[PDB]
DNA sequence: AAGACGTGGAC
DNA sequence: GTCCAAGTCT
């Protein structure tokens, strides 16, 4: 970036910033904890929806310090719904080796701050350069798209080669004075102008710079893999209550999918052999009778890497004894208390609607 | 590496 | 209905 006019490029964007900025709560400081908390949240979730999220999240647990005494059950459940639910698990321990090893102090060097889990590249730049002023890149999928358009990169956005480039590209062009202003217009930008489709080239501040738009390109970029069909996985759910009103749920395992979220027993289908699957399933458990009626709905649930199709089979319980773990039976007034991926939420609105 | 890992805003 | 978001694990 030789004949780059970096100093005008980084008036015009910071310029814009300052008038287009969004008032978002973890702006109105730089907290180093609250900045990392945010940008954990924002991790594959769209602003608008993280909103909310952090709001409460902040008021339950105020301080890095607050976060590490609590317990993992409460963590989750402050999460519920956000999705990718290890970011939290992650975010978790590492508030508890900030409070072990450096005194409850976010470290300001790279090195140490990304050795911490759940800290990648995006991440480090991003915190570092708004609590510290660390002239670290934060390139996230935004910053991707707008750098591939003013520079007309044209290799996939997906290789090494090409983040390489990008990180190289904005160590050139950054604005030593305020990195943190920096890395976060450049993102704006992408977020408010520089958009996936129809970007908004005429009310762009930075026109004068980009190569897409003199070259006529910019729809075409970045270039990234389209996706590919992912699996599709029948799933069985039984929503079971007892003469006294308790409905029965059960703990997921602290290892890969939706880990450590309850759940309405279910099990996988290949055809539709459910009833007899699900009744063979919860009476391996000691003391456990049912019996099944006829499914009242089903509905798909997608995740990045596979789909489940719901089917939810309503049914009674009777139990002799101590309903043995992981399952647990629960008023219908506790089950609010617990954490639920979203697919069974929505499992338990159908069962209520249903009645 | 590759693939696992959730959900919904914004068209 | 489709894309992709203020990505990271190891
Ligand atoms: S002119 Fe268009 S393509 Fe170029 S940076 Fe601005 S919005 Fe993006
Ligand atoms: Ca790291
Ligand atoms: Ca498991």
């Amino acid at each position: 970036t030789e004949r780059f006019p970096a100093r005008e490029f980084q008036r015009d964007l910071l310029d814009w910033f300052a008038r287009e900025r969004r008032d978002l709560p973890w702006r109105k400081d730089r907290d180093p904890y609250k900045v990392w908390v945010s940008q954990v949240m924002l991790q594959q979730t769209r602003v608008e929806t993280v909103i909310p999220y952090f709001e409460q999240f902040i008021d339950r647990f105020p301080t890095l310090e607050a976060l590490a005494d609590a317990d993992e059950d409460e963590v989750l459940k402050a999460w519920e719904g956000l999705g990718y639910y290890s970011r939290v698990r992650n975010l978790h321990a590492a508030v508890k080796e900030v409070k072990t090893r450096y005194g409850g102090k976010v470290p300001d060097d790279p090195d140490e701050f990304s050795r911490l889990k759940g800290v990648g590249p995006y991440t480090v730049g991003a915190v570092l350069s708004l609590a510290y002023g660390v002239p670290e890149p934060a390139v996230d999928g935004n910053v991707m798209r707008v750098l591939s358009r003013l520079f007309l990169v044209t290799d996939d956005i997906a290789k090494p080669s090409t983040r390489k480039r990008f990180e190289q590209i904005v160590r050139e062009i950054m604005a030593y004075e305020n990195p943190g202003a920096f890395n976060e217009a450049l993102i704006e930008l992408g977020a408010l102008v520089c958009t996936p489709r129809r970007p908004s080239c005429l009310l762009c501040p930075v026109q004068a710079y980009c190569q897409a738009f003199a070259e006529g390109v910019a729809e075409e970029l970045p270039v990234k893999m389209k996706k590919t069909a992912v699996k599709q996985v029948p799933l069985a759910v039984a929503v079971l209550a007892d003469d006294e009103g308790r409905v029965l749920i059960r703990k997921r395992d602290s290892t890969g999918l939706l880990a450590n979220l309850w759940e309405f027993p279910s099990c996988e289908t290949d055809g539709a052999d459910g009833k007899e699957k699900l009744e063979q399933m919860v009476g391996e458990q000691y003391g456990l009778q049912v019996e099944l009626t006829e499914p009242i709905v089903s509905f798909e649930h997608a995740f990045s890497h596979l789909v489940w199709q719901l089917t939810v089979f309503p049914g009674r319980l009777v139990h002799g004894g101590p309903v043995e773990e992981p399952y647990r039976l629960a008023p219908e007034d506790e089950l609010k208390a617990y954490a639920f991926p979203v697919s069974h939420q929505r499992v338990w609105r159908e069962y209520k609607e249903w009645a």
